[PDB]
């Protein structure tokens, strides 16, 4: 059937049975009543059952070897769905599918049926998502920790165009992967204030909201270790949240709980850009405070709970914790473990600083002013005094280093300061992490070069050691296995199965470039992989394409740095031509674009209504005909992606150079047979790099490019008078040609296009559709276009988040990877 | 071990291996981190897993046959503990003693675990329970309907001698018992506006409200009947409740969700008053409207959904359905019967009418004015428009039927109306539901006798075949057999087990009131109960009792109509009379008096202080000693009456004559072998005419007194003057020999008796203590105390809900019960 395991005689029988136990005695129902949605229950209860074995002694494992622990602090975790993980993982894929088969039971349909964990944004919060899942295949102690927010990033829905936003109520039917933990319930303090008494200052008159974890298993790739995911989840006390006395109303008492329950109730749906609101500062300092304080309860424990020297020594605690912070979101670690250091375990200031920058590291995502985060002082004043004051301890001491190692520079002072003094004064959280840390990394070559150059060129001066970089990376299971078996398959068929936790492995492919048979099934299974997305199109969203088209996709978050504008100016262009010589042969092409908007992003709202309004046109002319469809992929989001990915030919990463940080969406469009068309920004350098620039379609300003031309000062009209094409399509926008019962419905997008682009959109308008134009004779060449993806694909090893975590893991952490199996799942009962 | 099973070789060796199966896939963990709580929940796992079987045939079983439906609609379900309830149903109680014990645990240390279900207030809520647990019994298809609150009545917890409450998280370590179904989740309608188009009235622009159900099982006795018990829970849509557009916050949006959901969030604490509040008229809807058309949808399949006259006829409803109204609360049901069968359904009002009256049948619980529900018309108005206009009609239609039978009658026609004019209209719901409804029952038959001679005098001159009489019961299950199992072993040596479901049998002990070895054991298991609740008293609460005094009990909800204050009276008499002459015998007593007041009932909540201060003052004097002891039980629930009532040796009903409809505690004390010393109210009636009033310490003034003394006026003067005794208390009160640091702070207790007594303390006061001499006098005797005792049990069989449930089934339902087993638990699988 394919190497998705063994389908064994006595497994799948006990598949089976244990199929009808749970639909029994789990979901309470019959074969009578049961429909596809108890179907899938009963399913996922048998494959969760199978890892509880592993998870258990995994867990048991770690507190007898008690080996250096990784703890990885993120606000965010893009899983989305865990049952096919979970049996590809657990070589279960091909026994399950036999026995729901002979249970007359279809696996695919029920696969549909699980809800997505959309606990992230985008790219941070799936990088998260592909670590855990790497770092549990490599063997290493690791933690994911976060928020379990009750409704995750909010569902698209378009209307007349225009994208509507719905909650997420993704705990709706229940979540049979976690397990809920009362008993490890911990108390988390806000507000209060600071008294200063003899020994030590105390943190007194405090609110108290309880942090109760619920935790989710991570399986590695067929190894038997089985990792674990804690997201916290707000409650109120039953005392003070009822027992501050003297009127108000039981009832409302009791109605008010849900205030301090609201914590954890919904991620913000913001991408690359900060909002300053007290219920994410809240959060953040959530997920902080109770993570901590388990981090330390599992150190007071280790062996050391015990014996060892025997003394509360925290020493060692750098040698048995690595916290990594993703992004500065729970930078708040900091100024908290120095505050338990030395408020309640009473160590000097200084031996508390030594241990927190020694197991604190940090990464960067972005170089862009609007995503990074400023808290105003009065807020943190008020919500976490204490903070504050050890904040301005930390930059007190700082800024002393700074003076002394470069004597006078009176401007470096203030520009290196924690604290930003102006309209309101803010607190520079990227600046505390890259102090408290030992290390301080970027996501790309490129972007790590930026952050020494630009944006960290003081810090990098005072303390070069500390800057790093880790390319990001993609899990080749969820992103090859388990979204595109068929090419997995003929992989397989060729150089084996080990490449699955070994990418570089990849590279065998090279010496099948010009094997007949290989490009022939390199090409069928992409074109396989296009009808079945082609049919799932018209299936669920109702309305038909052409599967022999080229299928151009851009699927990302929509962002004016990201340029979908830059999509839509081709798209038109491309029109444009066609009308012009309607009897003249062009390569059909199906565009997708699809990504969600952040609510109160204006501008990224107005672009999917463009996005739509080019589809009403283009999709309804006639003389267009099946040449050329324009649609918006609703709801982007996990799921969605392992089904567009696997069945795109052309990718698109063509943000403006050195906006980008990493970018992985990118990854998986190369590990799939995706061909690219890019700028030189991100992880795209390092793809180029990796391929040859040969097989890659670089088009675009570099970085050194845009900066010449913001010297010099960036004049869209220039570009606007040059190029008629380009003048042609801004006045069909501004005349209505595109929006006819609103004629100015597009007036801020010219507007800014013209007057305010950050990003200009129209300085690689001539070389982006010159370069179109050398995919499309590429494509028109079948063989040669399959033997550059083969080129791509064999060549994409570099990119899988194993590598990436074996060098965090390395050159941060300290700790060594292993490929090592854990000693079976076998029963047991001490 | 006793009569609870068999604890077999086979099962004790599966019971074993799925509390282990448990233990490891459903709570994962493992034996040397499991704690207590761990382990009562792997029982619980187990235990429940021997009823899905089992509720699962039941279910299908009424499907196939059909038999007429009974729907208990109540906004109370007084549950407590499920798990020994469960293994008594299914005989599992010995092999899981066994099992657990093998297994090295202790059951009963499990057992105080688990959380009590506390959905109720009171008497009318655990009735609903005795009765769900008696219609399984007697295999009724009957389904019990309310709303699943996520906080049940508050914890109280004794402050400084005060209440103080605290939310009662029941579900915060999780429920498994129930059985959340998503999938038949229904919308339910508020506020909006009623537009009149040409056929027909439409309820337009309407706020909807998700009602999720959760069934919890409901085992009958040993006869394999599993019934229903659906809770109804709050949840937001994802759309409205975000998608009303233009502008507001899309986070805020998402934190609004809990406006709709608080719903179900908490139940009112108030018995017998109420409370004309928003929220709860909501939940009130909420109940009815989503049980409704679950109850319709249920009939449209039953065989009309197949075939039978083929035409939806709506004739047969009344045959096939039956709706219990407990109490006013759940009274919206009428109107909403109506509104779907004539809105939606479009049958004409007289035929809509004859079916709705037909099926409702309604049990009032209450004769005080301020316990009865009448609600602005404002306020139905606003949330509920459709409604108040059907009842309009209602009341315009019953009113021409009374001007027609008592022609110029003018004013019996306001008197009768369900429109109440004045100050605020209102709507009288209990007119509402006497009109609506086929029968109108009272709890116990005074207070039946009491509906039709005074508060329901017209109503029952118009329809005098209404009105019934359906004396309460206790179910013997929970109230001997599961409390007190060394009771339950000693009657079944004698006279077998046929009792538990036939508790009439019970008289066949009053041939072994003369029996030695009965005498002795009787009097045996009573000494062993008080020894068990003096340890508990220690174990938990701290402070000492005496096992061999006389142990004298109140225990129910905080009154001035239940008089714990006439109690209080009697406590400080008995420490006077000591102070008075300390060297002279007295019987020695242990006076407990436990209840929980309504948070904004002020002088119930300043009775509970001065039964404090009384046994602040008593318990530290000297001169006392171990003769007199004053305890106040905290936070009296199900749980706890589990443990007092088999431990009671006297039995406080002492109500003022005419305000108690019936009580059940007083059953449940009967039946346990504790003498009853009280007034000629509600059921005690009943019960001194079964056992004879030989064996009753009744006291007081009858109803006919009371009513006298209310001609001539209540002059509580009159009785300062005339007992000296009762003055030296007063005075006492008054000058802080009870509160010395605050000498006035009883000056609204002592005001009140002295010139607002709505219950008339005083007036029964001097044939209390008197008739309390009486009982301590024969406690002086074991042998004819013990006698007593035997004649009380042997006599109490006509107090079981077995009995009330038939005649409810028989004389309103129109059911037959049966006590025939279901075809086995047996595995099966169609
Ligand atoms: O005190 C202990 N004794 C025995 N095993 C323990 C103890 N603490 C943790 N463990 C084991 O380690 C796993 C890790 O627990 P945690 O990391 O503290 O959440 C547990 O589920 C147990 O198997
Ligand atoms: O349409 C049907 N076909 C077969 N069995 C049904 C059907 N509807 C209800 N049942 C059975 O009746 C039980 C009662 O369901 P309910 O009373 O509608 O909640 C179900 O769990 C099924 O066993
Ligand atoms: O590092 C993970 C991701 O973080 C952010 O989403 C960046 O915008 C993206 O470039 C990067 O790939
Ligand atoms: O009918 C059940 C119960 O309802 C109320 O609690 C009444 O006050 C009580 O007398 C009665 O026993
Ligand atoms: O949106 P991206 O693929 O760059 F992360
Ligand atoms: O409180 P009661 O026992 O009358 F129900």
């Amino acid at each position: 059937i394919s190497v998705r395991g063994l389908a064994g005689v006595e497994n799948v029988t006990e598949l089976k049975k244990n199929f009808n136990r749970h639909l029994h005695f789990t979901l309470v129902k019959d074969r009578n009543v049961a429909t596809p949605r108890d179907y899938y229950f009963a399913l996922a209860h048998t494959v969760r059952d199978h890892l509880v074995g592993r998870w258990i002694r995994t867990q048991q494992h770690y507190y007898e070897k008690d080996p250096k622990r990784i703890y990885y602090l993120s606000l965010e975790f893009y899983m989305g769905r865990t049952l096919q993980n979970t049996m590809v993982n657990l070589a279960l894929e091909n026994a399950c599918d036999e026995a729901t088969y002979q249970l007359g039971l279809d696996m695919e349909e029920l696969e549909e049926i699980e809800e997505d964990a959309g606990l992230g944004n985008g790219g941070l919060g799936r990088l998260a998502a592909c670590f855990l899942d790497s770092m549990a295949t490599l063997g290493l102690a690791a933690y994911g920790y976060g928020i379990r927010y009750e409704f995750g990033i909010f569902n698209q829905k378009i209307c007349g165009g225009w994208q509507m936003e719905e909650a997420d109520d993704w705990l709706r039917y229940g979540n049979p992967w976690e397990k809920a933990r009362p008993e490890f319930t911990l108390p988390v303090h806000f507000y209060g204030r600071v008294e200063h008494t003899s020994q030590g200052a105390k943190w007194v008159d405090t609110q108290v909201v309880l942090a109760m974890p619920y935790d989710t298993p991570v399986p590695g790739y067929r190894n038997n270790v089985v990792n674990t995911m804690r997201l916290w989840s707000a409650k109120a006390p039953n005392d003070f949240n009822l027992k501050d006395f003297n009127v108000g109303g039981y009832i409302q008492a009791v109605l008010d709980r849900n205030l301090a329950e609201n914590i954890s109730r919904v991620l913000y749906p913001n991408d690359n850009f900060f909002e300053g609101k007290e219920l994410r500062l809240k959060q953040e300092y959530f997920v902080v405070a109770a993570t901590l304080q388990d981090i330390i309860r599992r150190f007071k424990s280790s062996k050391f709970g015990c014996r060892d020297p025997v003394r509360t020594n925290f020493d060692a605690f750098p040698d048995k914790v690595a916290i990594q912070l993703n992004d500065t979101h729970p930078s708040l670690a900091i100024p908290e473990l120095m505050r338990v250091l030395v408020d309640l375990e009473r160590l000097d200031w200084d031996k508390a600083w030594e241990v927190t920058v020694k197991t604190c590291a940090y990464t960067n995502h972005t170089v862009i002013p609007e995503a990074l985060e400023r808290w105003p002082v009065h807020l943190l004043e008020t919500l976490l005094p204490r903070h504050l004051q050890i904040i301005y301890e930390i930059n007190q001491r700082f800024l002393n280093r700074v003076a002394a190692a470069f004597p006078g520079d009176v401007d470096r002072l203030r520009r290196m300061s924690l604290v930003e003094e102006g309209a309101v004064k803010r607190i520079n959280m990227a600046h505390l992490c890259i102090a408290g840390s030992h290390a301080v990394n970027g996501v790309a070559r490129i972007h790590s070069e930026i952050l020494k150059k630009t944006i960290f060129k003081d810090f990098y001066e005072l303390e070069p050691h500390k800057f790093q970089n880790k390319t990001n990376g993609i899990t080749p299971r969820r992103w090859l296995v388990l979204c595109n078996p068929g090419l997995a398959e003929i992989i397989a068929e060729r150089i084996g199965e080990e490449y699955i936790s070994d990418l570089d492995q990849l590279r065998k492919l090279l010496s099948y470039v010009d094997d007949e048979a290989f490009i022939r099934d390199v090409a069928k299974v992409k074109q396989e992989n296009k009808l079945k997305f082609a049919a799932y199109l018209e299936r669920e969203y109702k309305v038909h394409i052409n599967p022999n088209s080229l299928f151009d996709v851009q699927v990302k978050r929509i962002h004016e740095y990201k340029r979908q504008l830059l999509n839509c100016l081709h798209v038109i262009t491309l029109y444009n031509r066609i009308k012009k010589e309607p009897n003249k042969f062009v390569v059909p092409r199906t565009v997708m674009i699809g990504g969600k908007a952040a609510p109160g992003y204006h501008m990224a709202k107005m672009i999917i209504k463009l996005i739509t309004a080019i589809g009403d046109v283009v999709n309804h002319d006639p003389v267009v005909g099946d040449r050329l469809r324009v649609i918006f992929l609703e709801n982007y989001r996990v799921s969605l992606a392992e089904k567009v990915i696997p069945a795109a030919d052309l990718s698109e990463q063509i943000s403006t150079a050195g906006t980008e940080a990493s970018g992985t969406g990118n990854m998986k469009f190369m590990l799939n047979g995706a061909l690219t068309i890019g700028t030189m920004d991100g992880a795209n350098v390092e793809m180029a790099e990796e391929a040859g620039e040969e097989n890659f379609f670089i088009f675009g300003m570099r970085v050194e490019d845009v900066d010449r031309l913001d010297q010099r000062g960036y004049n869209a009209q220039e570009y606007y008078d040059r190029i008629p094409e380009l003048r042609q399509i801004i006045e069909q926008l501004s005349s209505g040609f595109f929006s006819p019962k609103q004629p100015d419905l597009f007036k801020d997008i010219v507007n800014m296009l013209m007057h305010h682009d950050r990003f200009k959109v129209f300085a690689d308008y001539e070389e982006y559709v010159k370069c179109q134009e050398r995919v499309s004779a590429l494509y028109k060449n079948p063989r040669e276009w399959t033997r550059m993806v083969i080129r791509n694909i064999a060549t994409s090893g570099k990119f899988s988040s194993d590598r990436t975590i074996a060098q965090y893991a390395r050159e941060i952490w300290g700790v060594e990877p292993s490929r090592q199996r854990l000693p079976a799942p076998d029963e047991k009962i001490p």
